[PDB]
């Protein structure tokens, strides 16, 4: 298959958060079948970030998600063109972020390209404030539509005082060929961030995903 059992990929992502434009350069890598991941993200424009490097991190890897042999993966099988997603994400509290991705191959190395806008976050809310601290463990919901894949997520932010702060999660998965699709199905994930310097201007994240049944 093009997806090797170890793979490289490279991210840049635009975005703007209440207003406040900001750019990260990446790299990461992983093992595609075992579902398993490594980011290194630099704040390469609007630094220091006045929010939540929370916000971020799911938008830095659709390649890495270990399948069992019955569910057809959608996203190894459209390499090497590869795939786009769209995403939106409402939070409890009214804020409100809406994420686009292309996911190319070139030279051997997955390509990523992020835009992202998000706004109508409380200024004393967690996220302005960066009271957060990670996702809690998810599972997304995901099912075929027509030739895309559609999925689901009640995702959870622990908050560093105490207790969670919840957002929906809505993606669009766009294979740039046609794949054989997958019946519906669920991804059980855990994203962390295992390492920042102190202003998150360079942060480490890791990724485990695996589909299984619903």
């Amino acid at each position: 298959a093009v997806i090797k059992e170890f793979m490289r990929f490279k991210v840049h992502m635009e975005g703007s958060m209440n207003g406040h434009e900001f750019e990260i350069e990446g790299e990461g890598e992983g093992r595609p079948y075992e579902g398993t991941q490594t980011a290194k993200l630099r704040v390469t424009k609007g630094g220091p970030l006045p929010f939540s490097w929370d916000i971020l991190s799911p938008q830095f890897s659709r390649a890495f998600t270990k399948h069992p042999a019955d569910i057809p993966d959608y996203w190894k099988q459209s390499f090497p063109e590869g795939f786009k997603w769209e995403r939106v994400m409402n939070f409890e509290d009214g804020g409100a972020v809406s994420v686009a991705q292309d996911t190319s191959l070139e030279d051997g190395t997955l390509i990523y390209k992020v835009k992202l806008r998000g706004t109508n976050f409380p200024p004393d809310g967690p996220v302005m404030q960066k009271k957060t601290m990670g996702w809690e463990a998810s599972t997304e919901r995901l099912y075929p539509e027509d030739v895309v894949l559609k999925g689901d997520i009640k995702m959870a932010l622990r908050l560093k005082d105490g207790g969670r702060y919840l957002a929906d999660f809505k993606t669009t998965y766009r294979a740039k060929k046609p794949v054989q699709m997958p019946g519906a199905f669920n991804i059980d994930r855990k994203l962390d961030i295992t390492s920042h310097n102190e202003d998150y201007t360079v942060v480490e994240q890791y990724e485990r995903s695996v589909a299984r049944h619903s």
